[PDB]
């Protein structure tokens, strides 16, 4: 492994995701990058709210990313936020970054997800051609 | 990781799992333990049949466990057997070996399984408590 992916959706799962990730990437001498996803605001909200929101939402996109990032100490560089659909982004960002391991939570929020698996996790197992750590 | 846990199969999903396992020992200086679940002989089946059966089943059982041996290069007391259903055991092992990690392809042969996820591996991410990799 010499690139890992953290998947972090602010949960406790995302914490404690982080904390294996960590440890990972000092066990392997490897690179970290942490992925934070976001849902962009509904289209339907008319003005002024829509922009409100928008706002609002990238503030906090913003600050569970910097929560991640000083959870792991990666640099500013190695820590990404993506609009969209969390696996769809996850992905997205191990592509690009050439990850050889994803680390995530079993379990986050969002969307649909059980007890069992979270719809992100769900998918990230289900399409990542490289090994996924589940947390 | 102190301890980490590979459930080999034989399937060429379980090689690739042994050498991530092995590679995963290695980086975190933690004691690998192998092992290998296999199905009891049916009990419907009459003499002399059930014997010659038995005698096979665990045969090829303890061939398939030497190969993940010859992988991974554990000792011999590193390499366990277990007669049942691969999940009951993976788990069963885990918590006897105090296992803080599970290595393992994300499909698998066997009873049930689809193309996402083996029955097996979805038992262990089910009801695992330690993390695990799905390879």
């Amino acid at each position: 492994f010499k690139t890992i992916l953290l998947a972090y959706d602010g949960s406790e799962h995302a914490r404690r995701a982080a904390e294996v990730a960590k440890a990972e990437a000092e066990a392997h001498g490897a690179r970290l990058i942490v992925v934070h996803a976001y849902e962009p605001v509904p289209d339907y909200l008319g003005e002024p709210f829509f922009e409100e929101a928008l706002r609002r939402r990238l503030e906090r996109a913003e600050g569970v990313l910097e929560e991640a990032r000083a959870l792991t100490g990666v640099p500013k560089e190695d820590a990404l936020l993506l609009e969209g659909v969390p696996a769809e982004a996850i992905l997205q960002a191990a592509r690009a970054e050439k990850a050889d391991l994803i680390v995530m939570g079993t379990r986050g929020l969002g969307a649909l997800g059980s007890l069992f698996l979270g719809s992100q996790s769900q998918r990230v197992v289900a399409e990542a051609p490289c090994p996924v750590l589940l947390v």
